[PDB]
């Protein structure tokens, strides 16, 4: 067998990367400044995190087994709770004391037989009593809230439909249904997508399946009242490449950005029009809505080149660490429309940025709040020469958030310093009466400084201004996205505005 | 109430001081070199780790809440579980989220009224099939040794004759007794001294009760095949004095040594003598025994002035931090002598030292393998410039490891490094067969430029050559006493020689 190796080497485990893979409890966490005594719930969050060191060289974070935080808030206290998702990868390799799963998303290069490969580190989400931790090749896995404890493989009662299930479920605050997707539905290199929705009672509602243009990576959507829309990122998997030990994912020239639009209730296969959207990256949605005309305005991070330029064209073309930016883009659809070319977008601010969060009590409607990450190159606002050292490589940075008021064009940033960086935030409501926007930010810094982590609580009244800093004794490794649940929703989500 | 901090502020809890206050497992740990795959068993150490900021400013580092490590090996492979003791100290103010326990050994400052007010956090011991978790003023803590739970404080099947448990019980080899002690046995203040054994089965053998000539500190003791020995370090207790929220113990420039001696078997506690040593401070036991002549040879680490500085004489007198040395002694005693005063000690070696560890397949008999903590001031050996900032206060410093032969004379010198620093080692017996002191040492070290712990393995052939090192990602706040306990040994002690 190819030899495992008994430490971390290669800069993707270097300095702030290294993994810690600590399982446990740190209660009581200290606290600089004053913790609002109203805010009760927790905020999850997922890390990739490799539990041994791989025989794969240079494995991208995005291959890391999956680490759950929990910080559970109540009267101005904080304690966290860590562990790892059980998945089959993790078991087996800690079983056998080193790694057996191989290449990102290529089952040909794994040393055995796996049934189901997740490492389930993309996304951890709340739904009807349990975590679902999600993986975007894979089931959800199942977790209790409460301990962290990984029931398993979650199939919904046996009506889960799909291979696949997407790490970007939306919640619908109004129906109360959890709307999922997944793509290469049937297998590796399909080009089938399964949209499928659940009520709030657990009932499995739309199941369509659909054809993609191309077998394309899809990795966020949007839903609007009567719409669901697929924007294809133009990575391109080819299964035969795959047997030969090559990359899941290559990046295609000569493609739009495709963008799928489906009736969200009672359609078929044959119903979705594949709109496209000048060739670029589709990068998060922060949220879609239809406006009084019926159109379908789509908010997301949108971008010019490859941004996971470590899969490149098929001759190895593509961009550099640091070259590629996303920026707010805003498109415009129209279902009835059999014009498929759409227009450039416009932007809704000049920042690179990512991550984007809304007030989800508005989540499939008008919203005019965005809160997201940026990375500013102005220069002094993060001190390059003493981080990048330290920070090691495969991840992106953010080095402030901002909130952008969509109706008067108002844009506050938090900057922590030039010696942090951030993950993405989450917004929680300041009480259930609370006007759209209007609470508490918090987000995950990493502190170069120390070589520690810190969670940063914000008022959305200033966002400039830390109302407290949780500070860790421990590295978190940077992360993916996160959660709030709050103690007053009975369903784990929030009331609609 | 006196004001509950949120964070930890004074040097204390400054640098690789501040306390990380995990619990939990990393498995797997990252090992540089290779761990010999003969090692099987598991390293327990103790540190004091305050759970919660003290309302007590510049509490010493002898009050923190106790944390047990546990590093399991096994085939070259090693994993880490670290859990904190459940002392009623621990539980009550996990239950009210703010420290509650005031002053060292003080109970007049407690803001809550303790059954016990032991921190657990001295030493940690293995006895028939459980863990015990020690303190000086308190019985001892029961403890599962696979998985660190916690079962409640141990009072032996009831037969528990004292209200303190010792934290340096001798373990004979020949006879499998535990040979104990307590002072202060009655309660705060009291020089009532209660001797007492169990043998192999549980039960209690002897149980001698002896009145100390002042109540002194006696933190360790010693014991040969027909004598048990107690020097007392001049730290006198007043009860009066802590009544008006003093310290428990202050220096006493006007008394010697004491060194009492008492038969091991069938005495009265009128069978003492209490002979009297030139006035220090006594230090660690390395082992004690009896020569051709019937003489107790006592081997310990000595020193001429208060060690414990923070505790000074009655008008604040006493030395400043770093002034004092300890050094490795031999004290001659003879039990039939009615001549108190004893002569001063010779000295085995010149080293500024502590922590001493022997074989303990020959304690209480003579032995001639001696490992033990040095503090070397030579220029070069210790980075001070580079330490100092970054190490906090209120621990003692050890900057590398010593092996003295008593035989050949032959020293030898294990230095991590300039920016490192060791806690107390332990010694592991290369297998069954091996010689007196040859296998294993292992010890912890403070890196303080990755502020990071290591573990260290040596091989005694080649004390200066490390043979592998375990790299954890976090810090181990230094600490106190640790233990082998090694897989071949069922009762979890070693066969004598
Ligand atoms: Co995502
Ligand atoms: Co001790």
């Amino acid at each position: 067998l190819p030899p495992a190796p008994r430490y971390f080497q290669g800069e993707n485990t270097a300095g702030f990367m290294r993994p810690v893979r600590f399982e446990g409890d740190i209660t009581n966490l200290e606290v600089v400044g004053e913790i609002p005594k109203s805010i009760e719930g927790t905020f999850y969050r997922v890390m990739p995190e490799p539990h041994l060191p791989s025989f794969i060289p240079n494995d991208p974070w995005f291959n890391g087994d999956g680490n759950i935080s929990g910080f559970y808030f109540k009267d101005g206290h904080v304690d966290l709770k860590q562990r790892y998702v059980r998945t089959e990868k993790f078991v087996r390799e800690a079983e056998a004391r080193r790694s057996l799963l191989g290449k990102y998303r290529n089952r040909y290069t794994d040393l055995v037989e796996f049934k189901i490969r997740s490492t389930a580190n993309t996304n951890i989400v709340y739904w009807r009593g349990q975590l679902l931790a999600l993986k975007e090749d894979s089931p959800p896995y199942a977790m209790d809230p409460e301990t962290l404890e990984t029931f398993g493989v979650y199939d919904f009662d046996g009506q889960l439909p799909s291979l696949t299930f997407t790490a970007h479920p939306k919640f619908d605050p109004v129906t109360r249904e959890m709307v999922c997707f997944g793509y290469e539905a049937k297998g590796d290199g399909t080009r089938d997508i399964c949209y499928y929705s659940f009520g709030p009672d657990g009932k499995i509602a739309e199941t369509v399946w659909l054809v993609s243009p191309v077998c394309g990576m899809i990795h966020d959507f949007a839903v609007t009242e009567n719409f669901v829309i697929f924007p294809i990122i133009p990575l391109v998997c080819d299964v035969e490449r795959m047997k030969q030990g090559g990359d899941h994912w290559q990046w295609d020239y000569s493609i739009p950005m495709y963008i799928g639009v489906l009736p969200r209730r009672g359609a078929q296969g044959s119903d979705v029009k594949w709109f496209e959207a000048p060739h670029g990256f589709a990068g998060h949605v922060a949220n879609a809505f239809e406006d009084d005309k019926g159109h379908i305005q789509l908010q997301m991070a949108y971008a010019k080149d490859n941004v996971f330029f470590w899969w490149p064209d098929a001759n190895g073309k593509g961009p550099r660490p640091g070259e590629v930016e996303a920026h707010f883009a805003n498109f415009v659809l129209d279902y009835q429309s059999d014009k498929l070319p759409l227009a450039e977008p416009t932007y809704l601010v000049d920042d690179d940025m990512e991550f984007p969060r809304i007030d989800d009590r508005v989540a499939t409607r008008k919203h005019k709040h965005t809160f997201f990450c940026i990375f500013d190159r102005k220069p002094g606002v993060t001190d390059f020469e003493f981080v990048m050292p330290r920070a090691g490589g495969g991840a992106p940075m953010s080095n402030g958030l901002a909130h952008l008021n969509h109706e008067t064009g108002d844009i506050q940033r938090y900057l922590p310093g030039p010696r942090k960086l951030t993950g993405e935030c989450i917004f929680i409501p300041r009480n259930s009466e609370a006007a759209e926007g209007d609470g508490y930010v918090m987000v995950l810094l990493a502190n170069y400084e120390d070589m520690c982590s810190e969670l940063a609580v914000l008022d959305t009244k200033d966002l400039t201004n830390e109302v407290a800093l949780i500070k860790l004794p421990v590295r978190l490794r940077p992360g993916l996205h996160g959660n709030w649940v709050d103690k007053s929703d009975v369903d784990g989500h929030p009331a609609p505005l």
